[PDB]
């Protein structure tokens, strides 16, 4: 038995309600291999659960009442995490490995309804019902295997989910866990962010509390037609964007990263096409997800939810028209560790002080029409894991498609050669213009 209070940050209503999904594709040479794939995975899940029982638990809330959104804990559920095994080899609506390869692994070929064990959003059957900490699905497709992992978002951010998956891979291989891994997996969560003393409200929580007169909130489904698409950026395209940004930096900015440069290029490209439907004076906010473990001095192997955002406010015309380096400098300027730490402590403290957490959101004031809400998974280690399956490393690592959430965006785990894959969700008007935009298509290959 275990009763592990979630990270205070994981008590955010918008995180408690969603699952983060990721899919790994492997080629499978012969259908004779599938029974061993399954048994290897089941034995790995069993070994993992024996070492760290909470990975098989569920997230459960208690103390909910009027004006009290309660407190959630990881508590026992089943003996092992649930894996669903699904044979799609003869399903004509399923993808095939050759179809994938020919289309360049599009998001539309990773349909969460077909290849994931549970939806991202709390929509449909069984989303009212236990919330398992992690759920898995093995999908047999013609010539291949799609492994999908779902993580309960209050229990883990993608850095934490990567930590968990990485240890699952070790458990499948029957490789020992290190002492540091075991320690990180068992750190107390409710104390991992030290609170601020005598804190009511401050700039730490700017852009994170919903107000009646300000548009924003969690996973806003806009009443406009929208879609998801992947765009790939070659290692050369990425280095040319980084070069272009580096040449045009603000005087206050010594350097920017590859990630900064692409995030900036997208904000600029989005703002540029949006000029076709709104005035340049229209405000625009970039909300950028940031792993807060380094600022807090926490192990990269901590499997919980320790993430914040940085916020950047300008206007559509300014962002579109300024240099790439000006825009990348905006982003880099908010990454001082001391700042991230103070802001993160402030958010955690505000949450701790307030039984009613219903107004708190990482995108509290991000207007979907003009904003960019981006989370980069570029640094996570998913391209390296083989799960003892004998299939080699993943051929691709892609997020499943789900309902369009206007202005929400992700970077996939960076391919070892340096290729980036960006998932963009935009209203049709914006998406169509972006795809036809020469400055965009110079670097971005549309995949879908
Ligand atoms: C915010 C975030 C997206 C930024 O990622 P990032 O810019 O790739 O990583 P960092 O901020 O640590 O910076 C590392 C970069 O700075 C560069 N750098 C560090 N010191 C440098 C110096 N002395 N001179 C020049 N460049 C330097 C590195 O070369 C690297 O850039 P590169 O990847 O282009 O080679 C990321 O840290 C993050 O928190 N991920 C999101 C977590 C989540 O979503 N969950
Ligand atoms: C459905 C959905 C998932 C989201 O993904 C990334 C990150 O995992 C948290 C979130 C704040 C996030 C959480 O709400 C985002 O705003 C969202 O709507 C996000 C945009 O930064
Ligand atoms: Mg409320
Ligand atoms: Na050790």
């Amino acid at each position: 038995a275990f009763k592990i209070q979630l990270d205070t940050l994981g008590q955010l209503p918008g995180l408690l309600s969603i699952y983060t999904q990721i899919s790994l594709l492997y080629p499978v040479s012969d259908s004779s291999q599938y029974p061993t794939i399954v048994s290897t995975f089941e034995q790995g899940l069993k070994r993992f659960s024996e070492a760290v029982p909470w990975v098989a638990g569920q997230v459960k809330a208690e103390g909910i009442s009027e004006g009290n959104t309660g407190t959630s804990f990881i508590v026992p559920f089943e003996d092992v995490p649930r894996v669903v095994v699904k044979d799609l080899r003869d399903d004509p609506s399923a993808p095939t490995i050759e179809g994938m390869r020919k289309a360049g692994y599009p998001m539309a070929m990773f349909d969460e309804n077909i290849i994931a064990p549970r939806k991202t959003l709390p929509i449909g059957p069984g989303t009212g019902d236990p919330k398992p900490v992690i759920l898995l699905q093995l999908n047999f497709i013609k010539g291949g295997l799609i492994l999908t992992v779902n993580g309960q978002h209050g229990a883990m951010d993608m850095v934490g989910q990567d930590a968990v998956i990485r240890l699952l891979s070790k458990a499948c291989r029957n490789d020992p866990f290190t002492e540091e891994e075991m320690t990180a997996m068992n750190l107390d969560r409710k104390t991992i962010v030290p609170y601020l003393e005598n804190y009511t409200i401050g700039p730490e929580v700017d852009h994170q509390i919903v107000k009646a007169d300000v548009a924003g909130g969690d996973a806003v489904l806009t009443p406009v037609s929208a879609s998801w698409a992947f765009f790939t950026f070659s290692p050369k395209a990425m280095s040319e964007l980084k070069d272009a940004a580096t040449k045009t930096l603000d005087a206050s900015t010594k350097f920017v990263s590859t990630d900064d440069a692409l995030s900036a290029f997208i904000w600029k490209s989005a703002s540029r096409v949006r000029l076709e439907r709104i005035d340049g004076s229209a405000p625009t906010e970039f909300c950028r997800a940031v792993d807060a473990r380094p600022a807090m001095g926490v192990s990269n192997n901590y499997p919980g939810l320790l993430q914040n955002m940085t916020y950047h406010n300008s206007t559509i015309g300014e962002i579109a028209n300024e240099s790439l380096g000006a825009t990348a400098s905006r982003l880099r300027s908010e990454l001082d560790p001391a700042s991230m730490r103070q802001r993160t402590r402030g958010l955690a403290t505000y949450l701790h002080n307030n039984p009613d957490k219903s107004n708190v959101s990482l995108t509290a004031d991000a207007d979907p029409s003009t904003s960019v809400m981006l989370s980069s998974w570029a640094k996570v280690g998913l391209w390296d894991y083989d799960f003892g399956l004998g299939l080699g490393k993943p051929e691709t690592v892609r997020r499943p498609i789900f309902e369009p959430v206007e202005s929400l965006m992700y970077f996939m785990p960076k391919k070892p050669d340096g290729e980036f894959c960006a998932a963009l969700s935009l209203r049709d008007e914006d998406m169509d213009r972006l795809k036809a935009d020469k400055e965009w298509t110079k670097y971005a290959q549309y995949v879908g």
